[PDB]
Parts: C-alpha cells; structure tokens; sequence
C-alpha cells in the first residue's frame, strides 16, 4: 500500500509515534518519505545481505526473520514479511524497539541524513490530526 502523507501521518498518530522517544511525529513521516516513499511493501538488500523491509526499512540484520540472514537476530519477534503488510502495526512496534535502543532516529540513515535538523513540521502541515 502507498500511503498519502496525511494518511499515514493519522496512522503513526493512532499507534503512538507522535512524540514517542521524543520525537515529533513530522519526523516519523519524513523518515518513512525518505526510506520507501510512503510504501508498506519496499524492499532494499544491504551489502552485507541482509534486507530493509517496508514503510521504515527495518533491518532482517537485527530486527526480524527473514530466513535469509546468517548470524542476524529478530529482536522484534516478527517475521519481515509482517513489515510489507498495508497494516503499519508491526512495524509502529518495532519502531519504537528500535528509536529505544540508545541511537534515537539515527538508526534510520535517511533520518539523519535528510530529516534531522530540518523543518520537519512541514510533513504534517495540513493534515487533520
Ligand atoms: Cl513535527
Ligand atoms: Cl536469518
Ligand atoms: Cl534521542
Ligand atoms: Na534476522
Ligand atoms: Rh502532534
Ligand atoms: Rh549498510
Ligand atoms: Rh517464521
Ligand atoms: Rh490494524
Ligand atoms: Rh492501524
Ligand atoms: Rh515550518
């Protein structure tokens, strides 16, 4: 599913990210804009194999099964397939496992580089929230 950028803005607010951590929710949508362009099902394969999955591109490296992953673990106990779903709960959850872990929003590459320290009010101008 591709989201509108309000659409998922509502349902990032609905499960929780609006200041989760910290964290506005315009940079929850600038980071899901920049790592799959509103998309559930983006998929990116990592030079050292393993896979980003979904509207966040979690990693199979440490955050969920792909089978296909040597060495990885699954700290958010979900098959990576449960990232591509068009229901964004499984991977709201992980996310919050993830901004949790001591790094913030820099887990997410394209968070650093694109969002952080912008106006990232912008991402949710409009919307009814
Ligand atoms: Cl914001
Ligand atoms: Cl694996
Ligand atoms: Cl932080
Ligand atoms: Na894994
Ligand atoms: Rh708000
Ligand atoms: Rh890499
Ligand atoms: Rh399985
Ligand atoms: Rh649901
Ligand atoms: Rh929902
Ligand atoms: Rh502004």
């Amino acid at each position: 599913k591709v989201f509108g950028r309000c659409e998922l803005a509502a349902a990032m607010k609905r499960h929780g990210l609006d200041n989760y951590r910290g964290y506005s929710l315009g940079n929850w949508v600038c980071a899901a804009k920049f790592e799959s362009n509103f998309n559930t099902q983006a998929t990116n394969r990592n030079t050292d194999g393993s896979t980003d999955y979904g509207i966040l591109q979690i990693n199979s490296r440490w955050w969920c099964n792909d089978g296909r992953t040597p060495g990885s673990r699954n700290l958010c106990n979900i098959p990576c397939s449960a990232l591509l779903s068009s229901d964004i709960t499984a991977s709201v959850n992980c996310a919050k496992k993830i901004v949790s872990d001591g790094n913030g929003m820099n887990a997410w590459v394209a968070w650093r580089n694109r969002c952080k320290g912008t106006d990232v009010q912008a991402w949710i101008r409009g919307c009814r929230l």
